[PDB]
């Protein structure tokens, strides 16, 4: 399925971004994703590398209100990030409304307000029409997981997903090494009982949209 | 001459060796390879069908001149394989082109280096001379071009790779040894004492290289 070589290196190779001062190969673009949800909430941040993708920011959450942590959980793993890595000046962000979009409307504006007090930006999220018919800043996920799943699968097997070596994770990094972790989760990927798959769910996702075919779903919340 | 990129990748891609603990494809050997006089070490090992820098060592020389060049080899040694338990045995060239006989003695001395400090598998490389005494040096010629054509090609493919936390003694603290190496790096045209060690160590984990090795 997802090859132990393939894996291997995932592990024992990872980017190590704060050894040079030469950007002109990175992304600018910081591409963020979230899985809401007894279940948790999954966060992946991810830019690109040459032809390649480099995480940078990983949160698996576990738990006033839902809705303000888990905005709150987020707006902390990017303004981390971004404080890492200057060459980045822009945030994509996609949150995924799906079952219940009236929430993840709130969560959105909750995290722009968080990072923007921070931190100086472009901040744009997916937004996606509504049933008035109108533009809202959640992602709406079903038919294209299939594709999404077995792009990552073949992009991972090819080695093109890489970690960082100064990845940020306030969730995961005081138990585990976010990157062994994870692994746990892609080991346990399928193509379509007991299985958090919160975590892989938002890396795939994070991944798959920063094509050029969704270049123009963000924009300015 | 070698690619921008290739340079680049080596600064910022590094083996981080501890978050694994299969070493199923890992080269249990580590082949070192040391210049005497500017004197230059490199310990070298295997992942998979790609090479790695365990440790990188360029050192000035107050007498006893072949022991302290014996003894930094050695520390380093030791450093590195304590690190590493998966590595199980040992090929070491040294090159004796000046003094041959210097070399041998170099040879021995760090043998018995090691051997006190840690229970190990070591061979040398050997060579015939006058009389046909297969003797623990390995002399240098025709082939540093070979060697070096062999590191280029290698290089810029991207398969000669560093390890994050990679021993150096002689180096580390004012210089980065990645840094330092890499400067080296940039000069080759077909001092430099620490890159022709690296080019040799890595040209000599090739299997047609094998039987020259014996215990010393
Ligand atoms: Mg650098
Ligand atoms: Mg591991
Ligand atoms: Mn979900
Ligand atoms: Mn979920
Ligand atoms: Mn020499
Ligand atoms: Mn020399």
């Amino acid at each position: 399925l997802i090859t132990d070589q393939s894996r291997e290196e995932f592990d024992i190779l990872r980017y190590s971004t704060l050894n040079t001062n030469a950007y002109d190969y990175f992304g600018k673009t910081l591409y963020v994703y979230l899985d809401p949800a007894a279940s948790g909430t999954g966060v992946a941040a991810v830019g690109a590398y040459r032809h390649q993708f480099l995480i940078y920011g990983l949160e698996h959450f576990f738990l006033e209100s839902s809705e303000v942590a888990i905005a709150e959980c987020a707006a902390h793993m990017i303004i981390s990030v971004l404080s890492l890595h200057p060459y980045l000046d822009e945030l994509r962000i996609a949150v995924e409304g799906n079952t219940n979009q009236a929430a993840a409307v709130r969560i959105a504006c909750l995290i722009r307000q968080s990072v923007q007090s921070s931190t100086l930006i472009r901040v744009l999220f997916y937004h996606t029409p509504d049933q008035n018919h109108i533009e809202q800043p959640f992602y709406l996920m079903g038919r294209d997981k299939a594709l999404a799943v077995e792009q990552f699968i073949s992009r991972f097997n090819s080695g093109y997903i890489k970690a960082s070596q100064e990845l940020v994770s306030y969730t995961i990094k005081l138990s585990h090494d976010p990157i062994e972790y994870l692994l746990e989760q892609i080991q346990n990927l399928h193509r379509v009982n007991r299985i958090s798959d919160d975590l892989i769910i938002a890396v795939i996702m994070a991944t798959y949209l920063c094509d050029d075919i969704h270049a123009i779903r963000f924009r300015v919340s």
